[PDB]
């Protein structure tokens, strides 16, 4: 009989890295795959799936402005919960770490369907950095039966514990299978061609334990390099969040060398990514996307869980601390040894073949093949 | 200033554990303390208070008739953060292994809202079995800031979890703290009075799992024994769940010699306990009772996360298949050489300051006593 899988995601993120495993699982034909997303996400969310033109069979259109964890807990649940008492799949596949990854992970366990993870097993061993994002993987990872981890030290951090090795798999970042489809070498945008020959910094904050004053830190920091660097422009794609939008309004509301742009379609996002000197980020999916480019990141925060990109020399932890901010940046503009040392490309997430590999897993785990996959 | 510390507990065997945790936490003058019930069990949690004599300052009201754990989890879930929004104690101490005690952490965690774990770290490794208490404890570990394992064994379950060990503290079980101070010389009651001479066995079943098949296994064969064992008589107080309702009124809704009635209270159940011959259950709290009572344990679950107690000899895992627990039962009722390999006392799971241990651990670690309480120490520490 054919295999049942549904993935359940709500959120950008989740969409662009599940997007490529949704396509893969197609082209099986012992598999029978559903799409259900929770719309933790809206806008943000149906950017991705119209880009990739994917249409979910389920979309249960959770989102409530302003709204809390509680309620996106409670509200996923429920609706998932209903979902399952009529569609049976064998497993449902989450992703990573957000309040739809937990909440459909637990409303499956419920219904005693089988939980596959995809990207599992990151850690910063700090549960409120970030926040809910480390207890929401940890928690993902008691009910989960297959682990997919991207890299060795996510297998390794899964080891530790107790997890069973021969339910952890390595296959590579399914961001990378996306990422290695999106890049132009001829690439134009407006806000590319105001720019022009300035160099670019390419910003995106939006983590829930940096609102407030780690994030008017961070801007204050931004003010004070185009203030001394005016051959210098930054372009921000700013989150949905009305809190983000309200800091970023007061800190570059009248700056003509910062650009306030609504986020863009992930083609986009990577061509401007590619052609930045460098990004100030404090997102996940950024982190693990900049070493393939080569382009060096000051991540905005005090931990990350990210440690293969910060070996390669592309990453590098600023924290918020305003001051601490503003000499990282004015060393990335005026130290090309420097510059040198964080921007050379490398690949420590993925080969573009995760996508592949997770099927394959699913396949002979039961036993659909002989035969397991490659590991990345 | 003082600690704020919340109590958050929902059922009737949380509610048993958590009473004299409650009442060692009112005895320091250090510690403000606030007692917070869901009310997943209504009836069966309003015993308890009632009987310890504890007035909860909030009480959710949350249970529905045949609830679903999704149900319990939104229903708790989203009362609990509209209490943070308005009180937000220093820590929250959950207990266990119900849906309470996991979204009550998840609540406080929501919240910044520290979490200490009253009987943290017990495993069978096995997610569905127990269904869902097994996950439920695992994630409730996650999110827990301190870990107050009964037992060594429990505290060695964390540490293989990537625990840090200064987290977790040995303070033995607080069902003892409660069990110390209820059985009596001369306890009566009508029900044991139509015993009378007869040998009792005293019955429990209600574990998710179990429901359908294999607690109707379990009774099928129960019955068989109290048919081919005149002198036996069974006293079964009846969980208030309606699927065990039915299933109990199925297979013994006949018999004079099994008796079906309502809960017994905290003090009438340690004494009939004590007075049985042997206990059938698949409770969690009663396989902690029984060595301090040296009362054999078939316990009718194909695992259990209470293995000092089966290596004490008083528990035997008996599983839900319908010969395996006639065959054992039986054994119990003719084989004295076995009968007695199960009836030997010890005390394995605490010695009854649990409570103090933990109140005392709470006040060192945020500043208020200089010294660390000891341990609670279990059986190869005694001997060697
Ligand atoms: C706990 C959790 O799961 N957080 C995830 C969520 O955080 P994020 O900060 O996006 O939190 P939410 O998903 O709750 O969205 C926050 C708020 O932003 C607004 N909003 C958001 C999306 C949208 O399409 N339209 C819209 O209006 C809404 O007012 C919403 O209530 O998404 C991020 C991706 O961006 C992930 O990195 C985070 O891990
Ligand atoms: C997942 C979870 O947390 N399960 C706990 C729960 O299981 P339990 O089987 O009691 O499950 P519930 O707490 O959901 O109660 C089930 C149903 O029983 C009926 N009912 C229950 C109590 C009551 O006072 N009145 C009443 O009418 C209701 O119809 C209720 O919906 O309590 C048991 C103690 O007995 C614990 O061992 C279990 O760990
Ligand atoms: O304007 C944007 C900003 C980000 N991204 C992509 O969104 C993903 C990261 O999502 P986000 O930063 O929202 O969440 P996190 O990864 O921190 O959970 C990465 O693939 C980015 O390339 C995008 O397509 N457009
Ligand atoms: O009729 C009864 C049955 C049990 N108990 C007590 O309830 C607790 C265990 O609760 P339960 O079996 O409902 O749940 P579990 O321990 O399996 O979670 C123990 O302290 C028992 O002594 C009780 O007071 N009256």
């Amino acid at each position: 009989k054919k295999l049942k899988v549904m993935t359940v995601f709500g959120t950008r993120p989740e969409a662009i890295k599940m997007a490529p495993l949704v396509l893969e699982l197609k082209k099986y034909p012992e598999i029978d795959s559903y799409v259900t997303v929770t719309a933790q996400h809206r806008q943000m969310l149906d950017q991705v799936l119209d880009a990739f033109h994917i249409k979910p069979d389920f979309d249960l259109n959770i989102m409530k402005e302003r709204q809390t964890l509680a309620e996106i807990t409670s509200n996923a649940l429920v609706r998932l919960d209903e979902l399952f008492k009529d569609i049976k799949p064998d497993i449902v596949l989450v992703h990573g770490d957000t309040t739809t990854t937990f909440a459909g992970s637990l409303a499956a366990f419920y219904h005693q369907i089988a939980v596959g993870h995809v990207e599992a097993g990151l850690r910063t061993g700090n549960k409120y950095s970030p926040f809910p994002e480390e207890l929401n993987r940890q928690m993902t990872g008691a009910i989960a039966d297959l682990h997919f981890a991207p890299t060795g030290q996510a297998k390794d951090n899964l080891l530790k514990e107790n997890k069973k090795a021969d339910s952890i798999f390595v296959t590579g970042n399914t961001a990378i299978d996306a990422l290695n489809t999106t890049v132009r070498d001829g690439y134009s945008h407006p806000v590319l061609d105001q720019v022009g020959e300035d160099k670019m910094i390419l910003l995106t904050a939006h983590r829930r334990e940096n609102l407030g004053e780690p994030m008017e830190n961070m801007f204050k920091a931004i003010r004070r390099i185009v203030g001394e660097f005016e051959d210098v422009q930054v372009v921000y794609p700013v989150h949905l969040n009305p809190v983000v939008r309200e800091a970023a309004h007061k800190h570059f509301g009248d700056s003509d060398r910062v650009h306030l742009i609504e986020p863009l379609e992930v083609i986009d996002f990577h061509n401007f990514a590619a052609k930045s000197h460098f990004i100030l980020t404090d997102s996940g999916g950024v982190q693990e996307e900049a070493p393939s480019l080569g382009k060096p990141v000051l991540v905005l925060r005090d931990t990350t869980e990210r440690p293969e990109g910060v070996e390669a020399g592309t990453l590098k932890l600023a924290g918020t601390d305003e001051e601490n901010i503003y000499q990282l940046a004015k060393q990335l503009l005026t130290d090309p040894d420097e510059y040198k040392k964080m921007s050379q490309a490398s690949n420590p997430y993925g080969d573009g073949e995760a996508s592949r590999r997770i099927v394959e897993e699913l396949l002979f785990h039961y036993g659909y093949r002989k035969e397991q996959p490659d590991s990345f």
